């Protein structure tokens, strides 16, 4: 259940969570652009599921893509927000994936932005260790996949 | 024109807003249920649009209510961050315009949480002059509706 994928994150997981999103959070707008940029760079399978979004190869000057990668840095302060109360997190995790399910978003497709979150936070110098706590909030979402 | 309501955030109104939101941001699970309930109760007639959060009455009980409530305060995080850029705050409230758009919310039925609103300032003892502020804030999204 999601609520164990939530209940399992560690204070040591917690901890690390937090030391590296007080550096990625703190630029939502550049991280948030770099972050969606990044996915289409690697995944370019997955940019015909923005085309709400228009030319996303426009990056920064996309207004629409600006505005979409600023809110995902909002849902990701949200959960970080949550992190010590299981229950807020689980409902919060759960609205959210309804947002990607109802796109027809799996899984394993969501767990592809692991990738590009390895490397926003490799920028900052954030290494494997933080790469993988984040690989296991990422996976309270795919809990609900 | 968004962008002509954008620009009537000035100096005062924008302290008015920090200020406040220093407050009523604090508590984004319990104020947030109190904003989404007080609607409610006052305008019925909005429950039906919903429907997807299932029984409203029972509040902070519902899972879906609360995940719904917290995140909406992360949209309004959203926007008093972006009041330095009047750029990025247009592309954020473009983006949440949208989401009611497509869920055929009106620029008239937007305002109704205005009410909600002065209601959840004044029980923390901010007056009509915060209530004012807000409402403003409330009009560039109505701008884009
Ligand atoms: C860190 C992980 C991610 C977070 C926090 C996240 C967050 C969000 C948020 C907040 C929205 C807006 C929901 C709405 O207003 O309807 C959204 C939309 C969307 N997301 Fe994600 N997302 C993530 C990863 C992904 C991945 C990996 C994919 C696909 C491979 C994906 C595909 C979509 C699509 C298709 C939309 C619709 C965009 C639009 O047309 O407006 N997301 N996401
Ligand atoms: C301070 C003003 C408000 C803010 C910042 C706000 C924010 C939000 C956010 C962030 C969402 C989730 C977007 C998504 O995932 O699709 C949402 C959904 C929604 N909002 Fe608002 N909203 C506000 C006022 C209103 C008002 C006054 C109405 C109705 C008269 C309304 C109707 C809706 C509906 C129908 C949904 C869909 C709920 C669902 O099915 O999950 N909103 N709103």
């Amino acid at each position: 259940s999601v609520y164990d994928a939530a209940a399992q994150l560690t204070a040591d997981v917690k901890k690390d969570l937090r030391d590296s999103w007080k550096v990625i959070g703190s630029d939502k707008k550049g991280n948030g652009v770099a972050l969606v940029t990044t996915l289409f760079a690697d995944n370019q399978e997955t940019i015909g599921y923005f085309k709400r979004l228009g030319d996303v190869s426009q990056g920064m000057a996309n207004d629409k893509l600006r505005g979409h990668s600023i809110t995902i840095m909002y849902a990701l302060q949200n959960f970080i927000d949550q992190l010590d109360n299981p229950d807020d997190l689980v409902c919060v995790v759960e609205k959210f994936a309804v947002n990607h399910i109802t796109r027809k978003i799996s899984a394993a497709e969501f767990g592809k932005i692991n990738g590009p979150i390895k490397k926003v936070l490799a920028s900052k110098n954030f290494g494997d260790k933080y790469a993988n706590a984040w690989a296991k909030l990422v996976a309270v979402v795919q809990a609900a996949l």
